[PDB]
RNA sequence: CAAAUUU
RNA sequence: AAUUU
């Protein structure tokens, strides 16, 4: 039926200008040598991602989905959810969000500026009294960092960012920003993803490994899913989000929001022409993550009882699962998987890489991670979160003009501390680079330097300074990364820690503490390291 | 551009 | 600020 987007042909224009590396990255060349393979994902490539994601649809729900839709609404109406005062959206509006092309801005929006809150009140009006004309949208493309991948095809073209003007973006908080807090949790229960820390996600999915008899194991992901989304999934979803305790107030806005907004409509480059329309996800809007989520999760379930999938238990993240299942033999189990497969195909949600049944832990990945073990300092196996370093070693090397990288050195070095690449690579150049800047104090993204062991002890477990024997995959992976982005290997890591960890203890005061316990598996002549006051 | 997590 | 979808 429905095609996903159509072009006037108008090119997709950028907004602002797309910065090149330089001949010269002080701070990243002792990282790594490769910095031609190092790429930013540029607008004039939109074109390319707009052919891939332009594709007619066609929908065939059944039983299974009706069933799945139904037991979900049911869990809706179990929520009650309210209006948000103006004021209040204006003030969730981020710091830095895209200025109203009617003159302001988010400083105006956050700081309840009269002309912002006027315009507001306004554009409110208009979704109460009028529900079909459609709402103009802007469209761009995301700029990303990647390693390109030559096996992979060269350079991955961007990704289409859809949304509409400011002043729309505020007023859907009203309506919706209570909802969002509320109804996945709701409808899918542990199911629900983000509701979990990295900690948790992990002890989630052992839990539910450790409950099967015999499990299996897979992960589902959708191409290009936003293009998926058809004008029926979106009213579906509209149709759940009125399931719930609404104000009146509230339903007429939703409902216009979704047949002016959601559901479709006209697109504009920045320069201001007529782009293209649109008939599915415009990924920009509020709904963007919890419409996805929840969607995918019918669809998901559905298919999981169209495939005779057995006790499975999910996880879903946005178009992002992972099913862990009694096993019905391998032969059964592949016979399902495809089933699955087909399933989520007619449900117009087709995968990029068909999925297949696996049966440890470790060979399961999805948003972009999975989990692996080591062991700990007294010898108990300790499974954790980790990831392939291309990307984030690519990322550690984007400097321009107007971008340093010491930042994503740093949320990496938080986030995968345990890893055995954020321990030997990230850290160890971070702190080198910073000792010789000679700018440890110095406070990064509202962080300090200094405190990282607390802080990662607090959110990994002082198991994080200790953990050894990495596994064969991680080990293989890690080696491979340095290796294609022309990294030195993890032996000349092992020295150059050696060094920066001597800087560090003989420095003394918090360098110190750092020095000792970021580092310590640098040492043949490792220490006794014991719990931190600080967390 | 939006959300979530981490800070 | 970082990351993810
Ligand atoms: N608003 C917004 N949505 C995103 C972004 N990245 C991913 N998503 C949403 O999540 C969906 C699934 O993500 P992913 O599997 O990574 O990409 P895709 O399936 O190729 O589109 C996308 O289609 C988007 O709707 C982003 O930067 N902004
Ligand atoms: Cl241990
Ligand atoms: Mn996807
Ligand atoms: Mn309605
Ligand atoms: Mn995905």
């Amino acid at each position: 039926s429905s095609m996903s987007y159509s072009w006037t042909g108008a090119l997709i224009t950028p907004c602002g200008p797309e910065e090149e590396k330089l001949p010269i990255n002080p701070l990243s060349n002792s990282l790594l040598r490769y910095h031609n393979k190092v790429y930013c994902t540029t607008s004039k490539s939109a074109s390319q991602r707009a052919k891939k994601v332009t594709f007619d649809r066609t929908q065939v729900l059944d039983a299974h989905y009706d069933s799945v839709l139904k037991d979900i609404k049911l869990a809706a109406s179990k929520v009650s959810a309210r209006l948000l005062t103006l004021q209040q959206a204006c003030q969730l509006t981020p710091p830095h969000s895209a200025r109203s092309k009617y003159g302001f801005g988010a400083k105006e929006v956050r700081s309840l500026s009269g002309r912002a809150v006027n315009h507001i009140k306004s554009v409110w009006k208009d979704l109460l009294e009028d529900p079909q004309t459609p709402i103009p949208t802007t469209i761009m493309a995301k700029n990303e960092v990647f390693c390109v991948d030559p096996a992979k095809g060269g350079k991955k073209p961007a990704r289409l960012i859809v949304y509409p003007d400011l002043g729309v973006r505020v007023c859907e908080k009203m309506a919706l920003y209570d909802i969002t807090q509320k109804l996945p949790q709701a409808v899918m229960g542990a199911s629900y993803g983000f509701q979990y820390s990295p900690a948790q996600r992990v002890e989630y999915l052992l839990k539910a490994w450790a409950e099967k008899k015999d499990p299996m194991g897979f992960s589902y992901d959708t191409r290009h899913f936003d293009s998926t989304v058809t004008e029926r999934d979106i009213r579906t979803e509209e149709s759940i989000y009125q399931a719930c305790s609404l104000p009146e107030e509230a339903r007429t806005a939703i409902h216009s929001l979704t047949e002016r907004l959601y559901v479709g409509g006209p697109m504009f480059n920045s320069k201001g022409q007529t782009c293209g329309y649109r008939r599915c996800r415009a990924s920009g809007v509020l709904t963007t993550s919890m419409g996805n989520t929840i969607t995918c999760y019918v669809k998901a379930l559905a298919a999981c009882k169209a495939a005779g999938i057995v006790a499975p238990t999910m996880l879903v993240c946005g178009d992002d699962l992972i099913v862990i299942s009694e096993s019905q033999g391998t032969e059964e189990d592949e016979r399902n998987l495809r089933a699955f497969t087909e399933a989520m195909t007619r449900y117009s949600a087709p995968p990029g890489d068909p999925p297949r049944p696996e049966y440890d832990l470790e060979l399961i990945t999805s948003c972009s991670s999975n989990v692996s073990v080591a062991l700990g300092p007294r010898g108990r196996r300790r499974y954790y979160l980790t990831r392939d370093p291309t990307t984030p070693l690519a990322r550690a090397a984007w400097e321009t003009v107007r971008h340093s990288p010491i930042n994503s050195w740093l949320g990496n070095i938080i986030q995968y501390a345990p890893t055995i690449w954020v321990r030997m690579v990230l850290m160890t150049h971070f702190f080198s680079i910073l000792m010789v800047q000679d700018t440890l104090d110095q406070n990064l993204g509202g962080v300090n330097p200094l405190d990282l062991p607390a802080i990662i002890e607090r959110l990994h477990g002082l198991d994080a300074f200790s953990m050894h024997t990495y596994s064969h995959h991680e080990l293989t992976r890690v080696a491979s990364a340095l290796r294609k982005l022309g990294a030195p290997p993890l032996r000349v890591w092992k020295s150059r820690a050696r060094a920066v960890r001597a800087s560090l203890i003989s420095r003394g005061g918090k360098a110190a503490v750092c020095g000792r316990y970021l580092f310590n598996w640098a040492v043949k002549t490792k220490l006794k390291l014991t719990p931190l006051p600080e967390a």
